[PDB]
């Protein structure tokens, strides 16, 4: 049966030029924008991720929640040669959507998917994907999950002094387990980036919080 995730990939498919990311970006925010609602992050919170990406020029990226690959568009685009976001997605239909929507865009040799949940997964990147610590995270998966994977990454020795975690809908619909954490805590130095949410004039925001370690 018929998706919202499909009808979006079948909208870039039809309307977008292949291999070309900002044409993508462009056909997904134009049908969500006209025709349909979708959780991407969207156009005026994708270009303070932009930013962040340009300012920090992470080597290595953690995504948490890929939905349909618009912020895996969006942050692949902008790595550097040699630079790789790895995105875990709990759900192996979107997670398929997503590798579709990589392919289109000629992006899929920077990113991989981890298809399963954060919680199981992170703390299997040190012995399964070679990592050894993350230069950035962008969280944008169930609210309620943000505070515990922060949590864990630390645990897990995936952070180091100056990773940049950068939080969707801090906000819209709101983080304040997460917030609360960061914003009272020490190993953190955060910035906060007011916006939209996502295809509308509420206003959401995003908070960079950079590790200073322990
Ligand atoms: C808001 S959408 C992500 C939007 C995407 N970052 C974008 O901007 O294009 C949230 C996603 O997180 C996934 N998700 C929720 N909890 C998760 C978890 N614990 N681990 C991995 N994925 C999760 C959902 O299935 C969903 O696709
Ligand atoms: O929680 C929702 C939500 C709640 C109710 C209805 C639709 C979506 C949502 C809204 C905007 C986001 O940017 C986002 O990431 C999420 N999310 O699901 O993770
Ligand atoms: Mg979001």
């Amino acid at each position: 049966g018929d998706t919202k995730e499909q009808r979006i990939l079948r909208y870039v498919q039809q309307n977008a030029k292949p291999g070309d990311p900002q044409s993508v970006l462009e056909a997904i925010d134009t049908y969500c924008t006209q025709k349909e609602w979708a959780m991407n992050v969207g156009d005026a919170k994708g270009q303070i991720m932009d930013a962040v990406i340009r300012e920090y020029s992470p080597s290595l990226v953690l995504e948490l929640g890929a939905y349909c690959g618009y912020s895996a568009v969006r942050m692949a685009r902008l790595l550097q040669p040699g630079a790789r976001l790895l995105t875990m997605e709990m759900n192996p239909d979107y997670a398929a959507i997503t590798q579709q929507m990589l392919n289109f865009a000629g992006l899929q040799d920077k990113v991989t998917i981890l298809n399963g949940a954060s919680q199981d997964l992170i703390p299997q990147l040190k012995k399964k994907y070679d990592v050894d610590t993350l230069d950035m995270v962008f969280l944008d998966h169930w609210k309620d999950r943000y505070l515990p994977d922060t949590l864990l990454l630390e645990k897990c020795g995936l952070l180091r002094k100056g990773t940049v975690l950068l939080a969707d809908n801090v906000i819209v619909p709101g983080t304040p387990d997460f917030l609360a954490y960061v914003r009272g805590s020490s190993s953190f130095e955060c910035t906060h980036y007011s916006s939209y949410l996502e295809y509308m004039k509420v206003v959401d925001g995003l908070e960079k919080a950079i590790y200073q370690g322990p």
